[PDB]
C-alpha cells in the first residue's frame, strides 16, 4: 500500500469518494478509510429505528461516533435516511389504541424526527437521503405501498422534503433509490422528481444506489440514466456502489471464492463504470461504495443469507484487487 | 478488450517490443493488439547474420521483418557494430593474427552494406553503434577489437557506411546506463563530436534497462534534456523495470511480492508521464519484450532467477503497471 494511489486523491477533480461504515467497521477498516475516502455514510445507524427506537427515546450514540470519526479526518458525511418503508419501528404508525394514526399525527411525528435528527448534525452533515426507495420496484404503479404513504397520502414526500429543508436549509436533500438505471423504473424516478421540482419542493439531488452486477445495468443504461436525471438540474450522487459477483437469478450458496473470470470481469466492469462517472464529472459530485473491502459487505447475506460475496475494490486482507487498478486508471 | 498501447500513445510515440521468431508465435496476439514497432532481440546481431565470412543467414531476421510488415509495424534494426555478439573471424586473418585497419573497414563496410541494403524500405532506423562508451574511469570509450584495430574513428566509419547503404534510414548511437550523470556526459560528448564533424548520426537510443529506483526521475529528465539539446531524435529502445536493484543478486523469490508489484506500477506510471511530457523529443518507446513469460532478465545478472519486468504477466494479463502507464 505504501506506493498505492489514494482513491480520493485520484478523483479529487471529479467527485468525493465515500464508504458506508458502522463503529465496528471503522475500527476494522480504519486505515483503508483514512487512506482513501473523503466521505462517510452510516450503513445503518442513522436509520429511523437506530435513532428513535421508541417515541421520544433518541439513541444518537452510534451515529455520533461515526460523525466524530469523519470530522476528525476531514471527511464529509451523507445522512442516511429519514423516511423509508424499511427499518422504521411500528410505534411510528400506531396510536395508543394500536390502530393506525391519522395523517396529521403522522406528519407531526415525521416533522419531529426530521427536525431533531437534522438539527443535531447541522454543520457536520452536508446532505441527507430524505426519501429512500419510494418508487415501485415492480409492476405498473409509480409508488411502492408503505405505511407513510397509506396514512398521509401521496404528498408525504413533499412534506418530508419541506421539513428537512426547514431543519437545515443549507443541506442538499436527496431522493435515493436502487435499480435506478432500468428504463421503466428510471422513468418513474424521473417523473416523480420532476413533479416535485415542478411544485417548488426542495429536492436538490438524486442518489443512485448502484447495487449493480457484472452485467446489469448496461453501460448504455447507466449513461442514459445519468443524462435523464441530470436533465432535471439536480446534483447526482452515486450512493451505495457495489458490483456483485452474482446476477439476480444466481442464488448459489456453494462458491467459496470468486473464479478468475469473475475477478477479471469485475475489474473490467469497475473500469468501465469509473470511466463513465469521470466522463460525467460535471454532474456527479460524489461516489460512495456500500463498504470499502470484501471483509464486510451486506451482500454476504442479501439476497441470499449466509453466503459470501466479493463486491468492492479491496479484498478481505484489505489489499487492492484487479478492480482497483482499473478504477484508478481511468 | 483493453486499451491498445500504440493507440493510447498515438500522439506521443511508437510503442515497440523486442521479439524473436519463437516469441512472435508465443506472444503474437499481444504484439498485434499493442505495438507498432518491432526490434529483433538477437537475430540481426552480427553473429546471427554473418556467422562465417560470406555466409549470410537472414532466415530468422526475414521472419521477424515479414511479421512486422504484415501487421503495419515499423522495425528498428539492432545492431551493426558492437563489441558483443560479433564472431572471432571478423578480426582475424587466415593465420589468426589481427587484421589491419583497412581490412577490418572493408569487412565492416561489406557487412553493413549487405545487411542494410536487404531491408531498405522495411527497416526505418538502425542501431549502428552499440555501447561504445566505458562504464567507469575517465576514458571515454571502452576498449574493443573494433576500436583497437581501426582506431577511434571506427564509429565515424560505421555511420558513413550505414548512411551510404540507406540514406533514408535514421542512424542511432544506442547505450545503457544513459541517465547516470557521468556516463550521460560521455554519451553527450561523443554524439556532439560526431554531429559537429558532419557524421550522419541522427538519433540517440536510450536503452532504459532500469530498476524500481535508479535512475531517478530527476536523472531521467536531465538526460532527456541533455540529449535533446543535441537536436537528435530520441528513442527509448530496450525499456524494462527490473524487480531487483542491479547489485541485488538474491535468488529466493518465486513470485513478485505485493510491494514489488505496487512499486513497479508507480514507477511505470512515473516514467510514462515523463515520456509523455517530453513527447516533442521522444518518437518511439520500445520495451525489451512485452510480457513476463519472456525476458532476458530471467538469466541476467542471475542465471535462472525469474524476474517480472514488463507490463503484462506470464499469462499475458495486464499488470498494475499496465494500468498506471496508460493512465497518464
Ligand atoms: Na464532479
Ligand atoms: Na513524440
Amino acid at each position: 500500500n505504501s506506493s498505492l494511489p489514494s482513491l480520493r486523491d485520484v478523483f479529487a477533480n471529479d467527485f468525493r469518494i465515500g464508504a458506508a461504515v458502522n463503529p465496528v467497521t471503522i475500527e476494522m477498516q480504519k486505515q483503508l478509510l483514512i487512506d482513501h475516502v473523503n466521505s462517510i455514510t452510516a450503513e445503518n445507524h442513522m436509520k429511523f429505528e437506530h435513532l428513535q427506537p421508541e417515541e421520544g427515546k433518541f439513541t444518537f450514540q452510534e451515529a455520533d461516533r461515526i460523525v466524530d470519526f469523519a470530522c476528525s479526518h476531514r471527511m464529509a458525511v451523507r445522512g442516511h435516511t429519514l423516511v423509508w418503508h424499511n427499518q422504521t419501528p411500528d410505534w411510528v404508525f400506531q396510536d395508543g389504541q394500536g390502530h393506525f394514526v391519522s395523517r396529521d399525527v403522522l406528519l407531526e411525528r415525521m416533522k419531529c424526527h426530521i427536525s431533531t435528527v437534522v438539527r443535531r448534525y447541522k454543520g457536520k452533515i452536508y446532505c441527507w437521503d430524505v426519501i429512500n426507495e419510494a418508487v415501485a420496484d415492480e409492476g405498473n404503479e409509480l409508488l411502492r405501498p408503505s405505511k407513510w404513504r397509506q396514512i398521509i397520502g401521496d404528498d408525504f414526500m413533499e412534506q418530508a422534503f419541506l421539513y428537512a429543508y426547514e431543519a437545515d436549509p443549507d443541506a442538499l436533500l436527496f431522493y435515493n433509490d436502487y435499480n435506478e438505471c432500468f428504463p421503466e423504473k428510471r422513468e418513474k424516478i424521473f417523473a416523480l422528481v420532476k413533479s416535485l421540482r415542478d411544485k417548488g419542493i426542495p429536492i436538490h439531488g438524486i442518489g443512485m444506489q448502484a447495487h449493480w452486477s457484472l452485467t446489469r445495468p448496461s453501460l448504455d443504461e447507466i449513461r442514459a440514466a445519468i443524462e435523464r436525471y441530470a436533465s432535471l438540474g439536480v446534483v447526482l450522487h452515486i450512493t451505495e456502489l457495489d458490483v456483485s459477483m452474482f446476477e439476480f437469478h444466481d442464488r448459489r450458496t456453494d462458491l467459496a471464492a470468486p473464479t478468475s473470470e469473475m475477478i477479471e470481469r469485475q475489474a473490467e466492469r469497475y473500469g468501465q463504470i469509473f470511466a463513465l462517472f469521470k466522463e460525467y464529472r460535471d454532474v456527479i459530485q460524489s461516489v460512495t461504495f456500500w463498504g470499502i473491502a470484501d471483509d464486510h459487505t451486506w451482500l454476504d447475506n442479501f439476497p441470499v443469507h449466509g453466503r459470501k460475496n466479493w463486491p468492492l475494490l479491496f479484498d478481505e486482507q484489505h489489499k487492492p484487487k484487479p478492480a482497483f487498478w482499473r478504477a484508478v486508471s481511468v
